[PDB]
């Protein structure tokens, strides 16, 4: 609202993706990447914006009932300006990148650093929010056609990202909405992570604004039931040094 209010608009009146991966058993070396903000960095990257984005066309999801075939509105044109929310959007990241770089500073009063660790959370936080800000049915910017073409657009960059996995002689073994992960096959620490580093530098070729990192590593992974696992979480150290520790959900 005011950012609406701060370029001469009028605002309205008050009155997902489960992969199905290969079916196998591994007890090697598991790596765990997850994608930061995948919503927030779609918006951003495809300029999606309530001003930039029309309706008319026949994909998915808004068209009348004659039928159970719908539009998704189509990709704006990359020439045309930057949207509201995209702004909004970037501004957020721009500071918690200024705020990030600042800490990096040696010599500080623990209160400034007590200080820039509350704002970036808090900036990190509102940034996280913005997806579910109109993801919400009674969010007064709801708007489906727009939720449609975000939740799509992430479903092709989830499928094109198994592809490019499949690609590389890593094994898919499973995968939900931003996080995902892979069996190396292997024993060495090292090898795991030049892997996954190997890999995320080659997911952001695709995109610029896309990011990807390294969550954990599990040195085996034991299966029981869906969305139950038993894995031994490795704990790296500055001497190369791992702990296997059991992690049961």
């Amino acid at each position: 609202l005011h950012a609406f209010y701060e370029n001469n608009y009028i605002v309205p009146d008050k009155q997902g993706l489960v992969l199905d991966p290969k079916v196998g058993f591994y007890d090697k070396f598991i790596l765990l990447l997850d994608f930061n903000s995948l919503y927030p960095s779609i918006i951003q990257e495809f300029n999606i914006c309530f001003t930039t984005v029309q309706r008319v066309a026949s994909e998915a999801q808004k068209v009348t009932e004659d039928g159970e075939q719908e539009q998704i509105p189509e990709l704006p044109d990359p020439s045309l300006e930057m949207g509201i929310l995209p702004r909004e959007i970037r501004k957020l990241v721009e500071r918690r990148k200024q705020v990030k770089q600042l800490m990096k500073q040696q010599d500080l009063n623990p209160d400034l650093i007590l200080q820039y660790d509350i704002r970036q959370k808090a900036l990190k936080l509102t940034a996280n929010s913005m997806y579910g800000c109109l993801g919400f049915s009674y969010s007064r910017f709801y708007a489906k056609p727009l939720a449609a073409l975000v939740t799509y657009k992430g479903r092709e960059i989830l499928m094109h990202t198994k592809e490019m996995v499949q690609k590389m002689n890593l094994e898919v073994i499973y995968g939900d909405t931003d996080s995902i992960m892979i069996n190396t096959n292997s024993t060495n620490l090292e090898e795991v992570f030049k892997l996954g580093n190997k890999v995320k530098s080659e997911v952001n070729k695709l995109y610029k604004l896309l990011e990807i990192d390294i969550d954990g590593v599990f040195k085996s992974l034991l299966l029981l039931k869906k969305k139950k696992y038993a894995a031994l979480v490795v704990e790296p150290t500055s001497d190369g040094n791992y702990v296997t520790k059991q992690e049961l959900k």
